[PDB]
Order: C-alpha cells, then sequence, then structure tokens
C-alpha cells in the first residue's frame, strides 16, 4: 500500500515551516517554497518547524516516512542502499536501515511496520521553547539521492504526520526531498527549469 500524502491541517491547523537558507554553493539545507522541495546534503543537519494554530493534547508525536514520489515506484519501501546500511554510522538508536533519523533527541523511536515494511521515525510533539513561536526537528537524511541500489537517481516525499497517542491522524503535511552534494546549486537550477 501507499501511505496518504493529502495535505491536512486538522483540528490543531497543523502545517510545516522551513527557514531561508538561500542558495550559495557553501549551503548545506535548503528549501524551494516553489518546488515544495527540500535539498540537503547527506547526514547533514535539516530543520523542520512545527506549526500550530492551538496546542494538541498531551500524548501527540510527530512522524516522519519516506515514499517515492514516482506512481510506478510508490509502492516500493524507501531505505538505505546496500553500502550504506553497512557502514556503521549508527546513532545507537536509528536501525542502520533507516533513510530518515531524528537528530538529538533521545526519545526518538524507529518504527519497521511488521505490514507495510516501511521505516518511520517519530517523537512527541513538545511546545516551543520560551520565546518561539514553532517547534524545530532536526532531520538527517542517510543515503544520496543518486545512491545505487537504494533510491538510485529517484525523488523522494517525506510525509510528516502528526498523531494521537494511539497513532490516529490529527495532521499532515509533505515535501519532496533530494539529497545530494551541492543543494544550492540544484536548487538554483531545479527552480530556474521550473520557470
Ligand atoms: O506552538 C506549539 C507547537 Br508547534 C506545539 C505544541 Cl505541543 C504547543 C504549541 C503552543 N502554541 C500553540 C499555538 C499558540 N498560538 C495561539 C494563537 C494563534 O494566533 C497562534 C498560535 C502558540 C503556542
Ligand atoms: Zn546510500
Amino acid at each position: 500500500s501507499v501511505p496518504s500524502q493529502k495535505t491536512y491541517q486538522g483540528s490543531y491547523g497543523f502545517r510545516l515551516g522551513f527557514l531561508h537558507s538561500g542558495t550559495a554553493k557553501s549551503v548545506t539545507c535548503t528549501y524551494s517554497p516553489a518546488l515544495n522541495k527540500l535539498f540537503c546534503q547527506l547526514a547533514k543537519t535539516c530543520p523542520v518547524q512545527l506549526w500550530v494554530d492551538s496546542t494538541p493534547p498531551p500524548g501527540t508525536r510527530v512522524r516522519a516516512m519516506a515514499i517515492y514520489k514516482q506512481s510506478q515506484h510508490m509502492t516500493e519501501v524507501v531505505r538505505r542502499c546496500p553500502h550504506h546500511e553497512r557502514c556503521s554510522d549508527s546513532d545507537g538508536l536509528a536501525p542502520p536501515q533507516h533513510l530518515i533519523r531524528v537528530e538529538g533527541n533521545l526519545r526518538a523511536e524507529y518504527l519497521d511496520d511488521r505490514n507495510t515494511f516501511r521505516h518511520s521515525v517519530v517523537v512527541p510533539c513538545e511546545p516551543p521553547e520560551v520565546g518561539s513561536d514553532c517547534t524545530t526537528i532536526h532531520y538527517n537524511y542517510m543515503c544520496y539521492s543518486s545512491c545505487m541500489g537504494g533510491m538510485n537517481r529517484r525523488p523522494i516525499l517525506t510525509i510528516i504526520t502528526l498523531e494521537d497517542s494511539s497513532g490516529n491522524l490529527l495532521g499532515r503535511d509533505s515535501f519532496e526531498v533530494r539529497v545530494c552534494a551541492c543543494p544550492g546549486r540544484d536548487r538554483r537550477t531545479e527552480e530556474e527549469n521550473l520557470r
């Protein structure tokens, strides 16, 4: 099966936000609103903001999952390639097979779905730090889009879902991801192609 990617703000007015990091050749993570697409280097910090209109209940969680964007591939599980799944770069919590990690959150949980076999990482939904208006999760993507035997140049989407303590849907958002050597250059290129 294919998880839904339908944008759904739900009762709490849930949606994502991204920083404005620009497109300098040195940039390591940058988001394109025109493409709804995040461009990042391998295993680098990707700040993703969580915005809500009202506070969700205690026990609310935030799950991240990757799927292939193209329908002929949508049904295939997104996972790390045969090289990276064996390079012993574990953080002690993430299974070596998982493409998406949450950085610096000891309460992160990693799921191998016993039915779909799809991977996800989920964390408690926390309130913003005092003085802030949103909450930020830091993600890492642990393979290149180009990795052979893995994503193999196929575009993926990340689906972020807001869930209750049972795992029921409260909210959903999504964005395309390209993990590449030069995010700044590739964003500039793909935005120019769109134009
Ligand atoms: O922002 C989060 C996040 Br993200 C996660 C969690 Cl668990 C809790 C909060 C607390 N927020 C809730 C929404 C509050 N504003 C009410 C007025 C409206 O005009 C703007 C939104 C601000 C405080
Ligand atoms: Zn790889």
